[PDB]
């Protein structure tokens, strides 16, 4: 029949200790499977696990450390919730290469392969989906900056091209690539861009792959009251809902109930008449 | 002997019908002021990343009723307003505002300093990296910043000098947060430096008032972040500042009392 099929809501999971030195893993590792429950009591269908923050401010970290932060959470998950899917947001071939190898299905590389040059050929190897972002920046670490660009679809849209022939190229095939345009600072630290891409994100099909975007409460979600994060949950709600109208397969958020809910609407409108 | 105790800025913001917003207002300043404030700080426009630009008028629409209102039902209440704008400091200081914050340290409308000057108010100069008063999302670095603020506010309290203002009505802010980087390391660099601005001959002003460069590694909403403004606060005061501005007037007047005893000497 004519069923549409709904978005696949991605849970974040942030792996961040709150001590500075050495001990208390257990604990936070015990936190994060916590937060994981909660995410697919929610409705999540993937649990998106990173041990590296990659918005302004935040800071690199090794590796090592990326991993100490990550396997033991994957490694309990898999454990206690074999059901669930989960992706893992590094931009590093070695972190990508264990967190596959621990089962992880997806690959989220905020540099779309530009940050570590062995990263594609890791995928490549699984079976892994990996999702390209578009990011102003040749660092995976964004910036504040308040970009102004010509014609920001088109930018974006030849670069996320760009990445998708690279990640072919190093044997990918187009069915495994999943393409994200970027919002928010990623974009600009100037919000109109992040709205032009949601108004057109429906010319980014042509491209051929699944489309994965990340309202999340971000910078541009301010609008004419200047709200904080606190603030913009039904802001993440609308564009997120909106993002789904016009093509988006996968929403990842913070919240989970409420924006799993809202995007529902947006595919109850595009279904069709059962006739 | 006896060091005075910093004097609080507590932020009255009217941005948005109208007549909804005066009773509130006031009940705001109520609590301010129950909370131990000594001066309220009422301002009309958004002058942080992402803000933009409104009319003397609009402005004026947004103040004046708060003004009058503040006046009427707290007339013991000290006001400070936060405008860049020369016509809009002129109303609020003929209506009985006695400090004027110019978040472009009267760059912004050259008849502003004048304004000042005709009156008995303080003016307080801060530092930002931007011409325009609302500033950027911008990760500025800076090879010294200090040496940077410090030579900015040199140059402007020279200015306002020259536009008649004396020296002992100008109060200097450094800026923090966006105003000096989205890069917060300079926020911090400035008030662990921050005596070294003692040498400019005017009182200090400083708002960590929970502010991103307060984020930390945890990446800390607004929220979250009272702990920080405390701490932040405490160390200004520790460091030379004679005003704290804030939302969280009792916590913030309770941290920086320690501050202010630490630097009590002895009997
Ligand atoms: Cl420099
Ligand atoms: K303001």
């Amino acid at each position: 029949s004519n069923a549409m099929a709904k978005v696949k809501i991605v849970g974040i999971l942030n792996v961040t200790p709150n001590s500075f030195h050495d001990g208390g893993r257990f604990v936070e590792t015990d936190k994060a499977v916590v937060r994981a429950r909660e995410l697919l009591s929610q409705g999540a269908d993937i649990i998106e696990i990173g041990g590296e923050s990659t918005g302004p401010g935040s800071n690199t970290i090794t590796a090592d450390e990326e991993l100490a932060r990550i396997v033991p959470v994957i490694r309990a998950i898999r454990s206690s919730l074999p059901d669930a899917n989960i992706a893992v947001d590094t931009y590093k071939a070695e972190v990508a290469r264990k967190a596959l190898e621990l089962g992880a299905t997806m690959i989220n590389d905020v540099s779309a392969g530009r940050a570590d040059p062995k990263l594609f050929g890791v995928v490549a190897r699984s079976n892994a989906q990996i999702v390209l972002m578009y990011s102003k920046d040749t660092d995976p670490h964004t910036s504040f900056d308040e970009r102004q660009y010509v014609d920001v679809v088109r930018t974006v849209y030849d670069f996320l091209a760009e990445r998708k022939k690279a990640a072919m190229s190093a044997g990918i095939p187009a069915d495994r690539i999943i393409l994200d345009t970027g919002l928010g600072h990623f974009v600009s630290s100037d919000p109109q861009y992040s709205f032009q891409l949601l108004a057109h994100l429906s010319d980014f099909q042509d491209l051929g792959c699944k489309l994965f975007l990340s309202p999340s409460r971000k910078s541009f979600l301010a609008g004419n009251e200047l709200l904080k994060t606190a603030d913009r949950l039904p802001g993440t709600i609308a564009a997120s809902a909106i993002a789904v109208l016009h093509g988006a397969d996968y929403i990842r958020t913070h919240d989970v109930l409420e924006v799993r809910r809202g995007c529902e609407i947006a595919t109850a409108i595009n279904q069709p008449p059962e006739r």
